[PDB]
């Protein structure tokens, strides 16, 4: 389920984050926008640029945490709060958040490894809400 | 589902609340001395008496408040704080609260009306899980 999900992740967080993330990027090309430093930059090119790899772990780093104190995929209000108020998520809206989790759950989908993938949309929706709520537009 | 039963509950509130609550004090009788002349009585005493209908339709108004203000069953932090800190609660532990939903999820599986009980039994213990996280013992 949910919580052997969150330790899925973990065991091997540098390369489920570089392929979610990547993920990500390649559904939703225009977001790349966001992140300066990756415009024309092929994916094993950022693997070997250090911001990449450590970005990408940092933020799925906070998001285990974040599922990790949530109650049946609700998340802590404070948790949203820290996501709207970091600087570097100034300009995004809810919908930044929602096409990262439509994406998170294809790959999910997709792939080899058994994930409660129906949890993670949901996560993702009660995470939108409480962002929401926190005051992203 | 568990939105609905609030519903359902609503309807026929103060049948549904002495029905449920009669079912808690019947499995634990020892939960009578918590209050004020229930003891000696059987059902039909108790809902002839002047307060006990009243009392408990107010315990069943703020309970499904809870529950409607919940997200997938996880009830707010701040109606756990309400709970725990109401001077009528002050001698209870979370086991009372565990107790009432044992025979609130009982009296759904028996009863002839098509409760989400398995919601229920969450929302019960999510609700102690809140209690304890507000400080009760
Ligand atoms: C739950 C979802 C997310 C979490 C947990 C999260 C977490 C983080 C964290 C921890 C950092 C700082 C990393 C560091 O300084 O090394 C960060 C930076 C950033 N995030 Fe988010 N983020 C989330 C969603 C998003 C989304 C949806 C976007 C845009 C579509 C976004 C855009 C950025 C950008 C542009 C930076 C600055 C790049 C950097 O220096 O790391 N993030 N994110
Ligand atoms: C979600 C669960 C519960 C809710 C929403 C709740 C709500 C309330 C409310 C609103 C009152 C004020 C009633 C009035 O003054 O008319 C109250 C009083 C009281 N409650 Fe709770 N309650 C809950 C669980 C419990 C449990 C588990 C116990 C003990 C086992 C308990 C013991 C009392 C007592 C002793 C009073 C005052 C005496 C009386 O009303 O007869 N309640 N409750
Ligand atoms: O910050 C994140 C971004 Br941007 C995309 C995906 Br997918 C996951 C996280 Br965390
Ligand atoms: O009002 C309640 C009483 Br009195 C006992 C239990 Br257990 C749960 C509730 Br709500």
């Amino acid at each position: 389920g949910f919580k052997q999900d969150i330790a899925t992740i973990r065991g091997d967080l540098r390369t489920y984050a570089q392929d979610i993330f990547l993920a990500f990027l390649n559904k939703y090309p225009d977001e790349r926008r966001y992140f300066k430093n990756y415009v024309g930059k092929s994916d094993q090119e950022l693997k070997s640029m250090a911001k990449f790899g450590d970005h990408t772990e940092k933020v799925f780093n906070l998001m285990m945490e974040v599922a990790d104190r949530a109650t049946d995929c609700v998340p802590l209000a404070s948790d949203a709060n820290t996501l709207v108020q970091m600087k570097q998520h100034s300009s995004l809206t809810t919908g930044n958040f929602e096409k990262l989790f439509v994406a998170l759950v294809e790959y999910m989908r997709a792939s080899g490894q058994s994930f409660d993938s129906q949890s993670w949309d949901r996560f993702g929706k009660n995470l939108v809400s409480a962002l929401s709520s926190a005051g992203m537009k």
